């Protein structure tokens, strides 16, 4: 548990170890920061302090981001019975005076956060960057549309704002690397994807027009690329072609091969131009995190070789091992070492130390051991450090504690209004869950809230339990049942320990990693529907009214979708993702065709469509196929190269 | 151009190279061939006379397949108003009388067909290789209904001819091994499926038991069940939990997680381990394969090395190369393949030819030469054999007869009834096309008809033109309508041709081979529907019939569904179909519980999907991602590896 503020003091021997931490963890820092400058010098001290304040920049950033649901419709003031709810949301909608609160509080920790990197990067710099030149001007764009507000054509800050949340985060921009890089790619394969709509919608037309079909749905050639767009989604699957198959039998035929040819190979192929178009662009991502580590490993292997040779001395770079606080006794490790990389030079025995070498050193040593281990810094001063035989038997109380539930649940279809003696077996359970933690702390380790992957998702509900106990009968209901489905995380808890099981394996840590890696690949698609919401609720604002005529005739007063309506911003991400599920998703495109009259509507709708299966199938399904191979031949080699590592 | 007759001359010289074209091909001959026996010993003449009648057999196979359609419902004659239709179907159902003519030339084919290896087997070995076993007795299930026409418990006669028409084909069956190796990862995933069901559906019947959404839809907790099953699949999305989101807006963030785990996380690794399972069995069969080829390698190295030492000189494999009829210019690179293959044993130059050598030898030559060349025997007693500058001709050929039919078209809108200056433009341009295939017999070959994908493909169709113009004029009109549609095929052969473009080039040389690959993958799924429309057939006949009350409550009527039906064969195919896409699937499955009364019912539509969306992400989506695969490395490596391959 060495110093982190150790660039700082910055001698060859100590901040080495620094550097080596930063190839492990891997933290980027910024070339200016690669380049010179150090802790002594006054601005690696505003890198670590950047880093202290990140919680305080993503706490800002969700708030940023979560306003617009908050804030209001793009018409309430024009819109005539305004405060009424003809299908509208649940928000309270913020009033002006607590919407100018909510952003000057905002956008001055952005004036933090932008203006940040002025103190450890020159302003002739920064201002060159030209990643910041975007995120600036970002800035100014909220600046103008607070003092409009402080003042008091369209309102355009809010598609900003996800712009601003979009580059911030270094996730999000990592993914956003990866559309741009595949996008020539993809639109690439839209055309030819646009091809065999258009032939194959004008057969359709052709073969149907003086048949009923063309009386009935298919009039224009229009109406056909219209309709045979959906039924490449088949989501209206039968219902075009009920009056071709009425009137002829054998009109099937066409239908059956062509949504073959539709989904089940033009789909399946435009899934497999995006996976492959992604492992080129990931290998591209990797290789550029990988120049990272091997130019922060020349600093590091430059803060040693002080003699300039590029050859090293073995005890120069044994000795900084127990600064590095890996391992405890290192009396022949080293020796041991050079076998395990390809090959050794063994010109010298020792005293050569070439720059490659080293940076395949510190690049192997993580991997075998884990052995770093630093905690948090504590203050000393409270010192409130208190100084599968058990899986089998920690098997058996997340059964019973499950088993509870579905006897307290087979009594409430019996309905117990004396929950007395049942209220005895409650309160207990809650009580028992945080023993069987605490031994970890008795044999390993303490500060192993982050590092058990089940610790990092059930940190909050492990601790949730007997506080909401807490408050059950010292409050003397609605909350009282709350807890009474949360008692089940308990089961996904039981899953990890029934996920030990080999048959499920590679199934198994799939599922793990798949909440952590899916999460910007994921947050970018509830960032796009962010946009199209904010297009959605400015062009689509009081169209649904109360009482529209066109409305009844239509698809949404049909099947009783006069819920989700677009007619404001948290209205409208409901709605979009039913049409991301896909869902019975040509409801919405055939009501505002509608209900906007206008053919226009449909470019909205479509639109999304093509950025949607891009990015189902870019993120969401080709990660999984490489999410799954990379979980699955580690249990392949894991037993082989175990026969070789021992 | 040598004979195929050729292992009954059986020369060590002369049987070689049939055994050689044995390998680069690729068929089979059955073990007892293989072991022993010679066409002087007579069996290897049946052998390939089984070969002769092979379009014989596949004649058969589809004429007992397509009689499910023809032959009549289940129940006709306990039914009442027979001859009326009540939403059944199109066919003329077959008279008893003509129907065993249809079956007992049927069968006799089998019974030649099925008895042909008495032929080439000894019968105490052709009762042995238990594949036969099944597959005699499955004549025996026909024979006795034959009998059942004299007779004139529900004749189970089409779930047979299925199992038959599966096992014959050698393509189906190389599937079907596919599936059983395979089917113990399915079900075992299909548990851990089932749990992530079942968990998922306890909750919400926890969640919503007092609100407005227990009372509406979730009474049951099988309710749930049912239901969450449904948005598994999505093909009911906010029909379901509109009443829980129509009391509190919150309830949303349940579904929108839970179909977020439930396609985008669940239904990929369903499909990730699938296609990895796929793998591995795929594997097993190209090993398989490859021991098929080795096996017969040996009999051809056998066949050779009569001293039986092991190792055979050149000269006694030079001098079969030209029997072989490969090469004109033989002893000159014999001595650079050494090179050209692999590495060289060189302890003789020439003299010392090892058994796995010349293994490697016969493999690699039909990849670089293809120059066999082998044509249909002709009788020499006619002899009717006479004896991209045009490619960018042939591009400009079909563009100009493209937009000839669209002018047709855009006529059509007009609507001419003065088609006599049209007419002139109309015969003459069917006349053209049989033109540009006739520099191929010019330049390069006769018979390419089986040789470009083009002509596997067009040949019907290239043909079709000028018959379909010969009898428009001189029939002096519903069918030279189609055939005026038909002129279409034209951009289809465009399809191939324009992709020589290296923009699109990957795509459908993976587009071209996705034809024939997946013609057993999707034709065993074709077999799959008719097992289950000959289930749906006799359990659901004469269900929903003219004036059935419950029928016009359910959702068959609403959205007029009354075809798609199980009221005979063909309606069940069609039907079966929409529930292979998922076009609103769960109709059916609300109507045929209210039709049967009944919640068994519900039993034959999952069983559909768990088969199905196996098969579905088995051999349509794992194929692709396979094909692209091996599509698109080939365009990478060889443009790389032609500055090598020279
Ligand atoms: C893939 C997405 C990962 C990121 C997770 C989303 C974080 C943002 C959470 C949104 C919370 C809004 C809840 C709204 C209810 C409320 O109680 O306030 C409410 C809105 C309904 C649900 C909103 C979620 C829609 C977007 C999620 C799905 C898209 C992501 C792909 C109604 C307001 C009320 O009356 O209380
Ligand atoms: C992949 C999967 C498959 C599915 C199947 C379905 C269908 C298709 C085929 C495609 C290719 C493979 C089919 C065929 C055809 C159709 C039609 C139907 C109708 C009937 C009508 C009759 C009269 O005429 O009336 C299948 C379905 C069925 C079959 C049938 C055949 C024939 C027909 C006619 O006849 O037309
Ligand atoms: C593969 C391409 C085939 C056809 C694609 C081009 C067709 C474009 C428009 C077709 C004509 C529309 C007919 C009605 C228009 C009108 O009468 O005004
Ligand atoms: C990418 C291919 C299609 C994308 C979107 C499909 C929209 C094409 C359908 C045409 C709209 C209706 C035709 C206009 C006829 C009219 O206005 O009278
Ligand atoms: C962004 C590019 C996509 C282009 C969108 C579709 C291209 C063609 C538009 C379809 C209109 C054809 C309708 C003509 C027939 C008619 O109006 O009567
Ligand atoms: C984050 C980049 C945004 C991408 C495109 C945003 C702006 C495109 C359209 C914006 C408003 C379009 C609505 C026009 C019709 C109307 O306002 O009534
Ligand atoms: C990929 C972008 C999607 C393309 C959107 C297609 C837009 C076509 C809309 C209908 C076409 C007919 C235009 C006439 C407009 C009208 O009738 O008012
Ligand atoms: C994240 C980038 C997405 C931006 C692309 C979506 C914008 C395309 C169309 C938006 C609405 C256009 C149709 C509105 C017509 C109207 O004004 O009535
Ligand atoms: C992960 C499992 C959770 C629960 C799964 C087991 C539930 C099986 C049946 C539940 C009880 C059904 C309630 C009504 C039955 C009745 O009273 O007849
Ligand atoms: C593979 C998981 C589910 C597969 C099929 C789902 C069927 C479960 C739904 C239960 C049916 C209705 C409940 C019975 C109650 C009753 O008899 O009224
Ligand atoms: C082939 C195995 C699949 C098993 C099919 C589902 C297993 C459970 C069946 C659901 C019935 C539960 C309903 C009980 C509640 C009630 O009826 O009141
Ligand atoms: C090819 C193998 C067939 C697989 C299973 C076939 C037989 C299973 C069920 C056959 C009939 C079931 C219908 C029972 C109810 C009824 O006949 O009324
Ligand atoms: C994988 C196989 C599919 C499993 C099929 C589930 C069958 C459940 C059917 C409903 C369960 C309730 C049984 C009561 C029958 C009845 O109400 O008549
Ligand atoms: C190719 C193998 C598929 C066989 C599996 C399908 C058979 C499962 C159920 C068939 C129908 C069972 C439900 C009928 C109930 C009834 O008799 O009313
Ligand atoms: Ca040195
Ligand atoms: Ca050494
Ligand atoms: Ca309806
Ligand atoms: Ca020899
Ligand atoms: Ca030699």
């Amino acid at each position: 548990s060495e110093a982190i503020t150790h660039g700082t003091p910055f001698q060859k021997a100590a901040a080495l170890v620094d550097l080596a931490e930063d190839g492990i963890g891997l933290p980027v820092e910024i070339l200016d920061q690669s380049s010179f400058g150090e802790s002594a010098r006054y601005y690696f001290i505003f890198t670590r302090l950047d880093l202290i304040w990140s919680l305080n920049y993503f706490a800002l950033l969700f708030l940023n981001f979560f306003e617009q649901p908050l804030w209001c419709e793009k018409n309430p003031k024009p819109s005539c019975k305004d405060r009424d709810y003809y299908y509208l949301g649940e928000l309270p909608y913020l009033t002006n005076a607590e919407s100018i609160i909510y952003e000057v509080i905002t956008l001055a920790i952005l004036l933090v956060h932008t203006f940040f990197p002025i103190s450890y990067e020159g302003s002739r710099i920064f201002w060159t960057s030209r990643l910041n030149l975007v995120k600036v001007a970002c800035v100014v764009i909220l600046f103008v549309d607070v003092l409009v507000d402080f003042l008091y054509p369209f309102r355009i800050a809010p598609y900003v704002r996800v712009i601003i949340f979009i580059l911030s985060i270094r996730e999000l921009r990592d993914t956003l690397v990866l559309l741009s890089g595949m996008l020539g790619t993809y639109l690439n394969i839209l055309a030819l994807w646009m091809l065999f709509l258009l032939f194959a919608s004008w057969i359709a037309f052709v073969m149907f027009e003086n048949t009923q079909q063309g009386l009935t749905v298919f009039t224009s050639y229009g109406a056909t690329l219209y309709q045979m767009f959906i039924l490449f989604t088949t989501s209206n699957n039968p219902d075009v072609w009920i009056p071709a198959y009425k009137s002829s039998r054998w009109s099937s035929v066409f239908f059956v091969l062509y949504v073959l040819i539709g989904v089940y190979f033009v789909t399946n192929l435009i899934l497999a131009v995006v996976y492959d178009s992604f492992k080129e662009q990931l290998a591209k991502q990797v290789s550029g995190m990988d120049q990272m580590k091997r130019r922060m490993l020349e600093k590091a292997f430059g803060l040693i070789d002080s003699d300039k040779n590029g050859e090293i001395d073995k005890n120069q770079c044994i000795k900084l091992f127990e600064q590095l606080t890996n391992y405890r006794t290192l009396p022949k490790i080293s020796k041991e070492e050079f076998g395990l990389i390809f090959d050794e030079l063994d010109d010298t025995r020792d005293f050569k130390i070439n720059k490659d070498e080293f940076a395949d050193l510190c690049q192997a040593i993580a991997l075998r051991f884990q052995k770093e281990e630093v905690p948090s810094l504590f203050e000393h001063f409270p010192q409130i450090y208190h100084s599968p035989n058990f899986g089998y038997a920690i098997s058996f109380i997340l059964i019973i504690n499950f088993i509870a539930v579905v006897v307290e649940t087979t009594l409430n279809i019996e309905e117990s209004s004396a929950q007395k003696p049942w209220q005895v077996a409650e309160f207990v359970f809650g009580w028992i869950y945080v023993l069987e933690m605490a031994l970890k702390i008795y044999t390993y380790g303490f500060e192993n809230y982050w590092r058990e992957g089940a610790n990092r998702f059930d940190f909050l509900v492990t601790w949730v339990i007997v506080i909401g106990e807490t408050a059950t009968f010292i409050t003397p209901f609605s909350n009282g049942q709350w807890i009474r489905y949360l008692l089940l995380a308990r089961m996904l808890r039981l899953i990890r320990l029934l996920m030990n099981v080999q048959r499920y394996r590679a199934f198994i840590a799939t599922f793990i990693t798949l909440i952590p890696s899916l999460m910007p690949y994921l947050g970018t698609i509830f960032c796009v529907l962010c946009i199209y919401c904010s297009i959605g609720v400015q062009v689509f604002g009081g169209l649904v009214n109360a009482g529209n005529k066109k409305l009844f005739e239509t698809e949404l007063a049909e099947d009783d979708y006069l819920l989700f309506n677009f007619n404001d911003y948290p209205n409208g991400m409901v709605t979009l993702f039913n049409l991301l599920v896909m869902g019975n998703w040509q409801v919405w495109m055939e009501s505002y065709k509608d209900l906007t009259g206008t053919w226009w509507s449909i470019t909205y709708f479509v639109s999304f469509y093509v950025i949607t299966i891009l990015l189902l199938l870019n993120l969401v399904v080709a990660f999984v196929l490489e999410a799954f191979f990379t979980e699955l031949d580690l249990e392949e080699e894991e037993k082989c190269q175990g026969q070789d590592s021992q």
